[PDB]
């Protein structure tokens, strides 16, 4: 009924996903990587992009002070999440599927 | 559930929401677009009116120090989410059935 | 998730609600007035139920956490109150 | 569904016996008057577990926090606060 | 439906595996002893999923910000590790 689901946002690197109508994830958590190396007073700002636009939504901040934050969204079939960190950002949640077997 | 949905309420304009399609809005993150760009020490409202309702409600704080809050709500109908902040803030959530 | 659903518990004046098949969530809880409140004051917020005389605190504001967000079904008869000098507002929606 | 709340005092585990507890918060009283900068830890067990888990700390800087929890036929709820502890939600 | 909780000692990755069905959520990552761990720093928490090598941080846990709530579903094999000199807690509830 549920898969984790999570990615690696690396610095410099937006993380695009292309998929079929009908995928979805459940974002649950942004974390903030290497919390002891990023500068102490900064904070980070993590966005999404929807399917072809050019600009993105903010989803939050993340700052030492701040390091992680939970979050309800969905994001649908086509999205990319990019951030201006010099640490990776962990985007994490879950997919939600019915299952039948036959044995 | 399956529907991102966010506005950006720019300083000194409220953002008014218009549904009569019969589905919501799920607020779900509630940010402060430039932490940077804010009084360092100043608090700001966010409120909500209901459709032609004349009374807001609060919905949160923000601050330089406090620079965002998830939160649980279903708006239907009209809203209109307005706040006193220098900086844009961000409303992010879903639409739903 | 039915409606949006909101008070306003103003200062010195708890807030009294009596319901039917209806069900109150409460999400979230707000200090109003942030700027005027004293800096260094928390302020207690507490729900009573029924009849009962003493209330259970649901939280805690300050300038410093001037909101929380909560998971609450509140039914037939409940009484927010607290002791903030500024308004407080409780929303969330209701259900059938 | 209905509202559930316990108030867990000072130095007194507060114990509880097919219906279950939603714990959604847990609040610290009488936050001005506690050790300032001191952190208190909140406690669930089980059944008959003599050992704990953490659900918590709590603090005049964090003085309340949200779960999401649901609690079963028997445990006990206990801090080191010397204030009251405020544990509420609703029962299923 | 039915509590779930692991304390995750310091230096001992915790294992779980579960039978096909169940699930576990987990609802909140607690720091333990928070007043015995060292003063500005900072301890990471992760997952591993399945056999994968490298874990997906959850959370970040210190004196200051001692616990976090998560919504997170994990299924037939994960492992929690962290890096504090304290326990960690998770706790949640597992379903079937």
């Amino acid at each position: 009924m549920m898969e984790f689901w999570g990615i690696e946002i690396k610095p410099g690197k937006p993380f695009k996903v292309i998929q079929k109508d009908g995928f979805m994830v459940h974002a649950s958590q942004v974390t903030l990587g290497d919390v002891e190396k990023v500068k102490k007073d900064e904070t980070f700002a993590v966005y999404v992009k929807i399917g072809d636009d050019e600009n993105g939504f903010m989803i939050g901040n993340l700052s030492q002070k701040f390091p992680q934050f939970s979050i309800d969204l969905y994001l649908g079939h086509e999205f990319e999440i990019s951030h201006n960190s010099t640490s990776s950002v962990y985007l994490i949640g879950y997919r939600t599927f019915d299952l039948e077997h036959h044995h």
